[PDB]
C-alpha cells in the first residue's frame, strides 16, 4: 500500500498574496508544512502541488519536491486530481498548505486508519470543541456515528441542544486521506445542492454515497487565512521553541 | 410480506394533556388516526399501543384494538418494540397518534418503498418547505444524499445557508416502516449521544449505522401539538368532510 502526500500550494490568495512564500520564525510557510509532512512514516513521496515559479524554485531550494499543475483550478481538491494521474499511489493525503502547526503524529494516524480498513474510501479528522465555539459558521462541525463515520458536515450547530448538557460537538480538521479509485472517478461527480447551500466541497462525497470516517484528536493549532492569524501562528510556532 | 400498523399514544402531554382522547369533529384524535390506517392497502392488522387506561378504553370503545405496554418506555420506537413481540409481522409501520391529518397513500408509497427493496431497514417521509418553516425546532429537518438514503437528521435549519439562494429545506414527517429485525434490536443500541441532545429516537438507529431511506410526499397537513395549530386542524378537518 503505497502511500504519497500532497499539499496544494497555489501562489494567490485574497488575503495574503504569495501566502506559500510567507515567513514564519526564519521559514517560509509551505516549508514547515513539507518539512513537518517529510516526519510522516508509511510514506513514500511528499510533493508540493503549485502553479507558480516563485513557489517551485522555494520548495526547491530547501530541497523540497514541487510538480506544478495547471494554474486555473478551482480548489486544492482538483489540483490533487492532477498530481493523481501523475503520481501513481494506492493512498493520497491531502495536506493543507497553510497549516503549517500540523502534527505528523496526526497525520500518522489518519493513514493508519485507511491501512487498518482497505475498503475505507475516505478518512478526515476532528477535534472537540465548545457549544460557544461551534455557533460559528466559519467553524465546520461534524456528527458521527459509533463506527465514527461522518453523518454531515455543517456550519450549523449540530447536534442541536435541545438538552445542552448532552450536547458534545466537533471541528473538522480539514486533513484528507483518499482512496486512489475515489479520485480516479471525482471529476464525474455532480456538485450537490448541499455542497453549494452549505458551500462545503466534501458534502459532493457523502451524496455520491461515499464514506468519510472522522478520527478524533486533541485541538488543533490555528491556520493562515489573514494576517491577524498569521501573527498568530508566529508567536506560537516561536515560543513553542 | 405481513406488514402491521402501531399507532403509540402516551397520554400525557405537557402543552395538550391527552392529546389521543382529544375532540375533533365528533371523535376523538386517535379514531382518525386509526380509520385512516385502516384504508392503508396491503397491511394485515392496525393496532393502538398505550400506557394509559384511560387512552385504551377510548380505542375499545371506537372498536379498535389496543395493546397496553410499559409507562418507563423512551420513545414510540422503544413502545413499538414490546408489541413486537406479542403481534408478529415482517414489517412494522409507526403511525404518530397525534396527526389526523395523515394520507393513507402517503403510507401505501413508505410501504412500497420497504418491499420495492427487501434490504432497506427503515424507511420514512420527507416534503419541500421554506426556509422559515425549516427555522423551527419544533419542525424536524433532513438533509439526502442522491439515492434518498438520509445523511442527517436535526432541529437545527440543515443545509446551513452559507448561498442562502441554495438551501432547500425537506421537513421530516414523524412516519416510520422499519423490518423486523430493526425492532428486535432497538432497544439494545448503544446511547447516541445526538439522540439525547436533539431528542430524535431514529438518531439511535444512525449512530448505529442502520439506514434510513426518504421518500418525498407532498406538504402534509399540521399536527396537534398546540392549541394554536388544533384548531387549523379542526377546520381542515372539518372542511374535508365537506
Ligand atoms: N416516551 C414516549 C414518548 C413519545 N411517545 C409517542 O411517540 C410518538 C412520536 O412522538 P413525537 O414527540 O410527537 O414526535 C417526534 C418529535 O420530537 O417531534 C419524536 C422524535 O423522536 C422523532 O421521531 C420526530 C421526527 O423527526 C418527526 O418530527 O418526531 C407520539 O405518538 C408519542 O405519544 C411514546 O409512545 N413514548
Ligand atoms: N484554487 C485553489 C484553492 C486552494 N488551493 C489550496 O488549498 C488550501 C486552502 O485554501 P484557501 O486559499 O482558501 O485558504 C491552500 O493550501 C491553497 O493553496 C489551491 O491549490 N487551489
Ligand atoms: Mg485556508
Ligand atoms: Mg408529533
Amino acid at each position: 500500500s503505497k502511500a504519497v502526500i500532497v499539499i496544494p500550494a497555489r501562489y494567490g490568495s485574497s488575503r495574503l498574496p504569495g501566502k506559500p512564500l510567507l515567513d514564519i520564525v526564519g521559514k517560509p510557510m509551505i516549508q514547515h508544512v513539507y518539512e513537518r509532512a517529510l516526519q510522516v512514516a508509511g510514506v513514500a513521496e511528499v510533493w508540493v502541488a503549485t502553479d507558480d515559479p516563485r513557489v517551485e524554485q522555494a520548495v526547491q531550494a530547501f530541497g523540497g519536491k514541487a510538480i506544478m499543475t495547471r494554474n486555473d483550478h478551482e480548489s486544492g481538491t482538483d489540483r490533487l486530481v492532477e498530481v493523481m494521474h501523475k503520481v501513481e499511489a494506492d493512498i493520497y493525503i491531502n495536506l493543507q498548505g497553510d497549516e503549517p502547526m500540523i502534527r505528523p503524529r496526526d497525520v500518522e494516524t489518519l493513514l493508519q486508519g485507511m491501512r487498518d480498513d482497505p475498503a475505507l474510501p475516505v478518512a478526515t479528522l476532528c477535534h472537540a470543541i465548545s457549544a460557544a465555539e461551534a455557533a460559528e459558521p466559519s467553524t465546520v462541525k461534524v456528527v458521527v456515528n459509533t463506527r465514527q463515520d461522518a453523518l454531515y458536515f455543517s456550519r450549523s450547530p449540530i447536534p442541536y441542544p435541545r438538552n445542552a448538557e448532552k450536547a458534545r460537538y466537533l471541528k473538522h480538521v480539514g486533513i484528507y486521506a483518499y482512496r486512489r479509485d475515489v479520485l480516479q472517478n471525482y471529476s464525474q461527480l455532480p456538485e450537490s445542492m448541499p455542497e453549494q447551500a452549505e458551500s462545503l466541497e466534501q458534502l459532493r462525497l457523502m451524496n455520491a454515497g461515499i464514506n468519510i470516517r472522522t478520527f478524533e484528536v486533541a485541538a488543533t493549532g490555528p491556520g493562515v487565512d489573514t494576517p491577524a492569524c498569521l501573527e498568530k501562528v508566529r508567536a506560537l510556532m516561536a515560543q513553542e521553541l
